[PDB]
């Protein structure tokens, strides 16, 4: 189909909302941006940016509107667009997350980096 | 790393430049717009889109200056914001495309996607 070879399921949209992240999970007290798709109607939680780059664990609420930890990945770094400004920006994606969701999340932000 | 299991490569960017396709390689003679990303410092074409529903292969230059032929899975449909107008638009990624390519343009669009 569409997206190849053991298929399957297409991912709808990105969207973005705040929530909080942290060193561990007893300390998730850091604001951060979470970047979500949406898949079988249902939202999945892909990626948090972040200007602190020492981030480990996100937090937020699923889809039965309970509180949830995740994972981080180590980050990657990007140069950012904010307004007249350029800004370090520290992207995390959630682990095992899929690759095509991955990607997804990096096609958004792409118009809006200029640094990498 | 940043992309997880088996890593590895990351891509940069999301570009956009004319091509040509067709019903098959000796009739690519239907401009489309292909979309390509950048990984390690080479130019990776991804997908096209088109009006045209039926097409089977892509035409392009490669790094080398010269004119290849490629394979197209089936197409996507989205209806695009092109201006004040929605279009129906046809989207097909190139045969054996990384998903986290395939992301990467689905993420570069979705700014633009207004039905799917």
């Amino acid at each position: 189909g569409p997206l190849g070879s053991n298929n399957e399921l297409m991912p709808h949209g990105v969207k973005t909302k705040a929530c909080v992240a942290g060193v561990d999970q007893a300390h998730c007290s850091v604001e951060s941006k979470c970047y979500y798709t949406s898949i079988s109607g249902s939202s999945v939680v892909a990626a948090i940016t972040s200007s602190n780059p020492n981030l480990k664990v996100a937090s937020f609420l699923n889809e039965a509107g309970n509180q949830i930890y995740v994972d981080l990945d180590p980050p990657c770094k990007f140069g950012m667009k904010v307004g007249d400004k350029v800004e370090v920006v520290y992207l995390y994606f959630i682990k095992n997350t899929r690759s095509i969701v991955r990607g997804m999340v990096l096609g958004a932000i792409s118009n809006v980096v200029v640094l990498q």
